[PDB]
């Protein structure tokens, strides 16, 4: 029974000022490097414990002992994502109902139906880059975000955001990005109810109204027309939960659509951006991935079955998720009193944060080459210890979008490596911007066409 380390305190504010930074996850990573596999973090009125070791996280991932907690970040996102899957408690009726209704829409099988839509957007990205002039470069996270938002819009509700036709984001997106910024900024405020934050609160309410009005009109317009497109919205209007026999209500459908647009904007785009970053920093790895793409993608348009055969590209994406998991944490609560790792007693209700980037750096799992980009680490999942690799979270509350994200990312990265050579022309220094998620900021490359027709 050990006493837990705790980082430096600021009197009555305890640890809270440590998060007064534009890079709080990267600050918590540096604290974990100093304090080790577990530390206590206190703010006025709340305590959590940050876990970094596979030794403790494998226990935290025991669903008989721990359930998903809404972190303060998720509670603030819930003001616009409601009781959508991502911001619902496991015990709320609408979690299991929506989970049962939506699981078939997110399976490996369902991906065959979404593939043609994903290819539509992927072809738009390839044509954009084919059409750049000799003097020009690519804004990587900008273009990956254009792609991943457009893909979920088209597969979500058959809506074209037409992001490759715009410098300025669609108005829904300007509102969603500003709401996500206010949710994440609200975290840092020692003094939240101050009047210096009164404009922020007024803007948040306008942004919520914007997201609701576009999404509610999309739903209303679809029911009115009665058309049956094979998108998530059609599945949610016609689907019944096998348990309750009930469908989702129109308000819950709107929370699910907002949730899916947040995920498509924030997470998959981060993964593609980090994957291209590691490939241009690791030319031998880029070469082996480009060789797979050339051998497998033998048709102008990739097929679903071809994407399934891009195994090495799959390993590249997992190794990018290992070093920079774009969704960097999740939160758990103890269902009952229990002891963590035979050292740290917890009471019913005590909270934990899993710091995924640190878990993925555990040298007892990955060895001394832990900072190196080596996709071959992922050749044999049976050779990886339990709960060592958690970029999609844990158990019944794991990412429902995992198959969707990995299909889209494998397809697009495979087409990028087929069609272009890449140059890191600025010798880019990694700068990680934090929103809901992690993304390279300012990452730019030059892409020289291999002139292979679409
Ligand atoms: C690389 C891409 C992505 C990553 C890394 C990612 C990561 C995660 C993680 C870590 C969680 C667990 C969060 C927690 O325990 O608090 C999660 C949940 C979720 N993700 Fe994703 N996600 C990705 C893409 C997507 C996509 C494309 C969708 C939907 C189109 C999506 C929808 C969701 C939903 C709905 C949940 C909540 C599931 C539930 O609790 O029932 N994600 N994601
Ligand atoms: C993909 C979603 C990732 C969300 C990860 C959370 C991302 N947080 C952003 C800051 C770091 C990280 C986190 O540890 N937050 C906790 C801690 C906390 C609670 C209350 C006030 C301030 C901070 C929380 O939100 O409860």
């Amino acid at each position: 029974i050990k006493e837990m380390p705790q980082p430096k305190t600021f009197g009555e504010l305890k640890n809270l000022p440590l998060l007064n930074t534009d890079k709080p996850v990267q600050a918590l990573m540096k604290i974990a490097d100093e304090l080790g596999e577990i530390f206590k973090f206190e703010a006025p009125g709340r305590v959590t414990r940050y876990l970094s070791s596979q030794r403790l996280i494998k226990e935290a991932c025991d669903e008989s002992r721990f359930d998903k907690n809404l972190s303060q970040a998720l509670k603030f996102v819930r003001d616009f994502a409601g009781d959508g899957l991502f911001t619902s408690w496991t015990h709320e009726k609408n979690w299991k109902k929506a989970h049962n209704i939506l699981l078939p829409s997110f399976s490996q099988q369902a991906m065959k139906g979404y593939h043609a839509m994903m290819v539509d957007i992927a072809v738009q990205l390839v044509q954009k880059w084919e059409r750049l002039n000799a003097d020009e470069h690519i804004e990587v996270p900008e273009d990956m975000t254009r792609l991943t938002l457009d893909t979920i819009g088209l597969c979500g509700f058959n809506y074209r955001f037409n992001s490759f036709y715009r410098d300025q984001p669609h108005p829904f997106i300007t509102s969603m990005v500003r709401a996500l910024d206010e949710a994440m900024n609200k975290l840092q405020r020692a003094n939240p109810d101050d009047p210096a934050y009164d404009e922020n609160k007024r803007q948040f309410q306008e942004d919520i109204k914007v997201m609701n009005d576009l999404v509610d009109k999309i739903i209303a317009d679809r029911k009115a027309s009665g058309e049956q497109s094979d998108d998530l919205l059609t599945h949610m209007l016609n689907g019944k939960d096998p348990e309750t026999g009930e469908p989702l209500d129109d308000e819950n459908i709107r929370y699910q659509i907002i949730t899916f647009l947040i995920a498509g904007h924030e997470t998959t785009s981060g993964l593609l951006s980090f994957a291209l970053y590691f490939l241009v920093k690791n030319p031998h790895v880029l070469q082996k991935a480009a060789e797979e793409a050339a051998r497998v993608l033998v048709d102008p348009v990739p097929s679903y079955k071809q994407v399934k055969q891009l195994k090495y590209v799959g390993m590249v994406l997992n190794e990018a998720l290992r070093l920079w998991p774009t969704a960097p944490a999740f939160s758990l609560y103890a269902k009952e009193d229990t002891v963590l790792g035979g050292e740290y007693p917890l009471e019913k209700g005590d909270e934990l944060m899993v710091l995924i980037p640190q878990l993925h750096r555990d040298k007892t799992i990955w060895g001394d080459d832990v900072e190196e980009f080596r996709p071959e680490r992922f050749e044999n999942p049976s050779a990886i210890p339990q709960h060592a690799f958690k970029p999609f979270g844990n158990g019944q509350r794991a990412c429902i979008g995992q198959q969707f994200a990995l299909h889209e990312a494998t397809l697009v990265l495979g087409m990028m490596l087929k069609h272009f050579d890449f140059e890191d022309h600025t010798n880019y220094e990694l700068d990680i911007k934090e929103t809901l998620t992690l993304k390279p900021e300012g990452f730019v490359v030059k892409a020289k066409s291999k002139k292979i027709p679409l």
